[PDB]
């Protein structure tokens, strides 16, 4: 009667979803698809109810009629009187990250370097950096800017996938799910950390959560923040402590989307689910933590404190903000009002 079908992207998210499903007594169940776009289609068909999406994906989903329902909310400094669920989200900082040792690499020298992206169509990983590059370059040939990239979701035979590594068996190169070694925030940062790419397009939080012992993962356990620099738009380089003065954009927080007709029910169930499995949840960590994935950001980002209610009932365009929507629209002209499916 009140069962929510979550859409998991790839087999690792599927595994976490199944654990959530078990622990929830089948109040949540799981559909799985290979890509985020496929999950959006499942939701559109009514074969799944909801999933949590990066802003670039919210754009795709929103064009197709899906609506934002609750947003990720991480640790915050203002909005102090307020409980996390009622606290207004503050967006995250999209950054360009390089190795300090890669001296003289700036925003202005990026042409014909190697790049690491979270995925095509994602905010910090793609829409922001490529939007800026297309703009300043005056060219839609964003596929010819970097010499090689890992941009999960691009054509696997193209240079945009050249740096992608696939899964442990070396299969699924460039798939836009966590099976691709260099997928997502953590994967794109790993792509930089291992010096596969010269630059990673990620968010401020990724740099911090994967350095100075914050991650015990083999590739990350030895990383020091001091070995990294942020690329500012004015051509300068800054320590990763300076993200507030050296970022590419403020991104709208990842958020849960659903069909408008299921939004009320999805919200209700999620608010109850996080009461059980969220940050201070009754049953986390003893049984299941909804916002933990061993840094793999499965289903939700690992730094999520809670899912927050959205003031005003925003449309997807209101949630993303007019400037970001128009930035995406402008970028999409390279590849105006219609669902892609
Ligand atoms: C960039 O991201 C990092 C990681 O999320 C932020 O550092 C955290 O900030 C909170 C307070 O907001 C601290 O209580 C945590 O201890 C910090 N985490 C770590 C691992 O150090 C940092 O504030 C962000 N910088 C900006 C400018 O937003
Ligand atoms: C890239 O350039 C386009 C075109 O100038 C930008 O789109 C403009 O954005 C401003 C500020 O939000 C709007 O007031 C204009 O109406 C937009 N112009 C057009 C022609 O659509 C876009 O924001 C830029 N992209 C990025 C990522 O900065
Ligand atoms: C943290 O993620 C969010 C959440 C809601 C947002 C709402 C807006 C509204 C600004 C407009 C034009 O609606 C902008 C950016 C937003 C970013
Ligand atoms: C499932 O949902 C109902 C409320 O609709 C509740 O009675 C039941 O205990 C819930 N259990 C879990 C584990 O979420
Ligand atoms: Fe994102
Ligand atoms: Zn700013
Ligand atoms: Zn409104």
């Amino acid at each position: 009667y009140t069962r929510v079908v979550w859409c998991a992207v790839g087999p690792e998210e599927q595994k976490k979803c199944q654990q959530w499903s078990q622990q929830s007594g089948q109040n949540v169940t799981c559909a799985t698809a290979s890509t985020t776009d496929d999950c959006i289609v499942l939701v559109l068909k009514g074969e799944a109810d909801a999933l949590n999406l990066d802003g670039g994906y919210i754009y795709t989903a929103g064009k197709c009629g899906l609506v934002p329902v609750l947003a990720e909310n991480r640790k915050s400094s203002k909005h102090s009187s307020l409980d996390c669920v009622l606290r207004p989200t503050e967006g995250y900082l999209a950054v360009a990250v390089v190795k300090k040792a890669n001296e003289g690499l700036t925003w202005n020298s990026l042409k014909d370097k190697k790049s690491c992206h979270t995925a095509v169509d994602r905010t910090a990983g793609w829409n922001i950096p490529m939007g800026l590059i297309v703009n300043q370059t005056g060219s839609c040939a964003f596929d010819e800017f970097f010499s090689q990239s890992c941009a999960p979701g691009a054509d696997p035979k193209s240079r945009l996938c050249a740096l992608c590594a696939g899964d442990d068996q070396g299969l699924d190169k460039c798939v836009p799910n966590s099976k691709e070694k260099y997928y997502g925030y953590t994967g794109a940062f790993r792509c930089l950390a291992e010096d596969v790419g010269d630059v990673a397009f990620v968010k401020n939080d990724t740099v911090w959560e994967n350095t100075n012992g914050e991650s015990t993962a083999d590739w990350a356990k030895n990383l020091k923040r001091e070995d990294f620099r942020l690329l500012c738009l004015d051509g300068t380089r800054k320590p990763v402590t300076e993200a507030q003065s050296c970022h590419l954009a403020v991104a709208p927080n990842h958020a849960v989307v659903s069909r408008s007709d299921r939004a009320a029910h999805v919200e209700q169930v999620l608010l109850h689910q996080q009461a059980l499995f969220g940050k201070n949840g009754k049953n986390c960590p003893d049984k299941f933590c909804l916002f933990k994935s061993e840094t793999k950001n499965l289903l939700f980002n690992d730094n999520t404190e809670c899912l927050a209610k959205l003031g005003g009932r925003p449309t997807y365009e209101e949630y993303l903000g007019t400037e970001y929507v128009t930035a995406i629209a402008n970028l999409k002209k390279c590849s105006l009002e219609a669902c892609a499916f």
